[PDB]
C-alpha cells in the first residue's frame, strides 16, 4: 500500500503514515527513498521496543554501537539517552552523529520513549541546501579541502570511566573528511562539517580555516535550510546523517526524558563532481 | 467559555480554539492574557475579511499605517504582503515590527490569506528568555545602553517611487531605544535590538559596538529561544512585536503568498529595574 | 651617485640619503626602483616647498588633485593635511590611497612640515606579503573576484560644503577593482581591498562577502606585513599605492600636525596569472 | 648622572642611554622609573654577558626560571632563544610573558645576541592605554570578571621530551587572572588578558567569553596602542610585564637570530578601584 508522505518543507524535511511489526518490502522501498528524498522523516503512534527497533535500524545496513553512550537492556545496537538533573543533555549543538570514525553512519533512528511537559525540541539543517547557497567561488573553494573531525571536541576529557574513556579516545583519533561530501546515493552535493566535531580545516592556513569554520557553522543555521520537530510519545525520527546536521533543545530540565537511538553505518565519505 | 491553549514551548509559543464573528469580551481577556504569556499565538482555521481583521486589531489598541508597505482594498490599517517573482520576499531577516518609530508597535495580527506549497515559513524568537539567558555582567553592561534604529536599514534607498520613499525617510529618522527594555504590562526584562533595524549601540565605541551587535544578533538566533510556525490557509498570527523577532522563510518563489498584516501601535520603550 | 638604501625589514620598508634641488636622471631611476622594491621609503632632512614637492611627484607620472581635501597655496596637486582640534585626524585606519577612482593613485609624495611631540606615526602594509601568505586554496578563491569601492565609506555626508560633497559624490560614484591585483610593472600580485573605501565582494553571497572582508581586512594586519615610520620633521615619504595600504595614529591631539601630499595618478588596476 | 630619555610614543615606549658594569644606585633608579612611565625601553650598544644580564635582573626582583625554555651556560635564569630551521619561532603571537603562574613575572630584560639580515621585529602593546580606550560600560563589564590562562595554549603537547613536559603541566596548571589589572606600583588600571595564554573569560557565558575575548584580542592590535624595535645587535630591552603585551616577528627564517631573556618574577595580580 502506498505511504502518506507530507514533505514538511521545499527542502529537508516531512511526515508519514506507515504501520512499524516489520515492513512489507515494498513500503520500506517507500520509506528509503522517502528518507532520501527529504533528509529527514517523522512517524507518530510508533511505540516500538527496543528489540523492534534494532530490526527496523538493520532493515537499512549494519549498525553502530557507541562507545560512550549507555546501551538498552539487552540490545546495544540501541543507545539510550535518558537527560535530566543527574545527567543533563549534551546534544543542544549543531553536529552530525559520529563524524569522528572513518565511515560515519549514514542514518539513525530515533524514538520517542519518555518526554517532557515541552521543548526537547530537534531541528534538523540540510547539508545539500546549505551548498546550494554558496556562490560559486565558494563552492569551489570548499569543494576539495579536507576538515579534521575529533571525537574529543563533543567529548572532552573534563566531563569524564577516565578510563573507559582514555579507551575509546585512542580507538577513535582524529581523522579527515570532505568538506564537501557527495551523497553515495543520491550524488547530490552537501557541505560535510559539523560545529559538534570539525576542529579546523587542514588544507588553509590557521587563521584561513577559523575564519571558514565561523561562516560555515553560522551559514548552515539559516532557517531556510531546516526543519524543527515537537517531540510526540512514541515516535519516531529517521534521517540521512550523511548530508544533515541536527540539534536537541536543552529546555527541558529538572524534568525527564528518554529517547532511544538506532546508529546504522555507512560508506566512507568522499567528493567527486 | 474557556479557551483550548496549548503551549508549543517552556519559552514563547502556543496554539488556541476560539470562534473569530466578534469576541465575547470574557474570551478577549484569556486571548489577551495568552499573547502575553507565551509571545506568540496560532489560530488556525478562521477565514476573516480584511475589516474583520481590523476590528479585532483594535480590541487591543489603535492601528498604525506602514509608510511603505501597501494596504488592502478600503482599510489602510490592513497590510497586504503579496510576494513572488515580480515582488520578491524581504521579510527574511531577523526583525521587530517597525522600531524605526518613537513609539513602536506592541503586537500584530497576521492572516495567512493565500499560500505556497510549503515553505514560507516564519520563526518567531523570545526577547525575553534570550535576555535571561545573558550571565549577570552580560545583562549589567547591557541594561542602560541605547541603540539607534534606522528605518533606512531594512529599507535601503537603492530598492525605490523614489519621492514617495524620501518622503517616509525624512518622517521616521533614526531614533534610540533601549537596548534592555521593560515589559509595560509583564515588567519583565527583555533584549530589544534587532538585525532589521538597530545600526549601533550608541553608548559604547564604534568597535564596542559592532562587537556586541554580532554577539546579540546571533545570540537571539539560539533555538531554544524560538518557535516554528508551518503556515496553513486561514491561520492566524498574534504577537507581542514588543519583546519578540521574528524571521519568514523566503523559500517559495515563483510561486504566490499572500498575507494580511494589521499593525497595533505600543506605548515608548523604556527600561526600569 | 649611487644611493644608500638600508632595507627596513624582509618586506615593505626601506630608508635612503639622496639630495632633493631636482634628481639627476641615474638617481631618480635608483630611487624609483626603490620604491619599487621596497613599497615605502624614507627620506629625512629634506625640507622642501610645496611647488617643489610637485616637481618630484611629476618625474614619476601626472599627479591628482584630492575632490574634498585642502590644497597648498598656489599648488592644487599637493594636499595639505594640518590637524588639530578643530579638525581632527581622520587617516586613523587601514587604507589604500583614492581607490574610489577607476584608475587610483600609484604612489604618493608625504613632506612631514610641523609635527607633534610625539605619535602621529605612520605605517604600511603590503599587499604583496599578505598575498603570499594566503593558502592556495584561497589565493585562487580570491584572484578573481571583485569588490566595490565606495568614496563615501571614507567620507561619509554627515560630517560635511554639503553642496561641496554632494559634487564629488555624483562625479565619485562605487566602481569594482580585482580583489586580487596584479602590479603593472614587477608583476606580482597582491591584496587590493582595504577597509578604507571596499564595501562588498560582489562576487559572493553578501554573507560570503561579509565573512571575506572581516578575514581580510585582518590578515592585512599581521605585523610581519608592514612597517612603521616615527615622523621627524622635513622627513619624506614615498610609496607604491597600488600594492599597499596604510595607517597614520591619531594620537597627538589638541597639538597641531601638517603633512604635503603629492598623489599621483596609475593606469587601471587589473588581475592577470 | 641624569640619562638619557627620548620617548618613542605619547604611549607605551622609549630610548635610552646609560653604561650597562653596574649601575650606580641613582641611575638604576631613573632607569626604574623609566621602564615604568613607558613600559619598554630600549638600549643599544651593550654588549653584556649572561651573567652580567642576570646581575640587572635581579636589581628589580628575584628572577624566575622558564619550565621549558632552555638556559645559557652556567645560568639558569637566563633563557636562550636560538630561532632557525632546526627550531623555529615560536613568539610570533601576541602573549604576556608567563602569565600560566600565580605570580606572573612583572619584568623581563633581552639582549640582542645575534641578529638576522632584518626582520626579527619585536612589538610591545600597552595594556593601560588599551584599558583607556575601553568605553565606560565596557571598563565596568571588564572591572572585575576573571579569565583563565593555561600554559598548555602557548605550548601544545603535540609539539613535544613528552616526560619533561608533562611534568611542567602538572606543575602549573590553568589558572585564574582578573581580566581588569591593578598596577602593583603605578596603581593604574589596564587590560589582562592576552590571545598567549588567556583561554576564556570565567564569569560569563561560553559564547559571551567567546565573543569577549574576539574583540579584546584585537582590541589590543590597535596601532596606537603600541610601539615597534627594529632589532640590532647588542641591544637591550627592559619592559614591564604586568601591563603589555608583546609579538616577536617570524619573517627571518633560515637564518639564525639568538636573544638572551631575564625573567623577573613579580606579585599576584589584582583588581582594585
Ligand atoms: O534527544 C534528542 O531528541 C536527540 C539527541 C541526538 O542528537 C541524537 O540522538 O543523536
Ligand atoms: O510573511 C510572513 O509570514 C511574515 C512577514 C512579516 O515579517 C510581517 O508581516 O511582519
Ligand atoms: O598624516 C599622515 O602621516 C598620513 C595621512 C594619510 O593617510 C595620507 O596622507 O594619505
Ligand atoms: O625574540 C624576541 O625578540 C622576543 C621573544 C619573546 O617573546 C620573549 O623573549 O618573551
Ligand atoms: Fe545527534
Ligand atoms: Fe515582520
Ligand atoms: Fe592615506
Ligand atoms: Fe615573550
Amino acid at each position: 500500500e502506498r505511504l502518506s508522505i507530507t514533505p514538511l518543507g521545499p527542502y529537508i524535511g516531512a511526515q508519514i503514515s506507515g504501520a512499524d511489526r516489520p515492513l512489507s518490502d515494498n513500503q520500506f522501498e517507500q520509506l528509503y527513498h522517502a528518507v532520501l528524498r527529504h533528509q529527514v522523516v517523522f512517524l507518530r503512534d510508533q511505540a516500538i521496543t527496543p528489540q523492534q527497533q534494532r530490526a527496523l535500524a538493520q532493515r537499512f545496513g549494519e549498525l553502530h554501537i557507541h562507545p560512550v553512550y549507555p546501551h538498552a537492556e539487552g540490545v546495544d545496537e540501541i543507545i539510550v539517552l535518558d537527560t535530566h538533573n543527574d545527567n543533563p543533555p549534551d546534544n543542544d549543538n549543531w553536529h552530525t552523529d559520529v563524524t569522528f570514525i572513518e565511515t560515519p553512519p549514514a542514518g539513525a533512528i530515533l524514538a520517542a520513549k519518555e518526554l517532557p511537559s515541552t521543548g526537547g525540541d530537534t531541528l534538523w539543517t540540510s547539508g545539500i541546501a546549505a551548498y546550494e547557497a554558496l556562490s560559486v567561488p565558494f563552492r569551489q573553494l570548499l569543494s576539495g579541502l579536507r576538515a579534521e573531525h575529533d571525537f574529543r571536541k563533543s567529548f572532552p576529557e573534563y566531563k569524564y570511566e577516565h578510563q573507559r574513556w582514555r579507551e575509546a579516545v585512542a580507538k577513535n583519533p582524529p581523522l579527515l573528511h570532505p568538506v564537501v561530501r557527495t551523497h553515495p546515493v543520491s550524488g547530490k552535493q552537501a557541505l560535510f562539517v559539523n560545529e559538534g566535531f570539525t576542529t579546523r580545516i587542514v588544507d588553509v592556513s590557521e587563521k584561513e580555516s577559523e575564519a571558514l569554520l565561523s561562516f560555515l557553522f553560522a551559514h548552515i543555521t539559516k532557517p531556510e535550510f531546516q526543519v524543527r520537530w515537537r517531540w510526540q510519545p512514541n515516535d519516531i525520527a529517521i534521517w540521512d546523517n550523511r548530508v544533515t546536521q541536527h540539534y536537541a533543545n536543552a529546555d527541558y530540565l529538572p524534568q525527564r526524558r528518554i529517547m532511544h537511538r538506532a546508529t546504522i553505518l555507512g560508506d566512507k565519505p568522499f567528493y567527486r563532481a
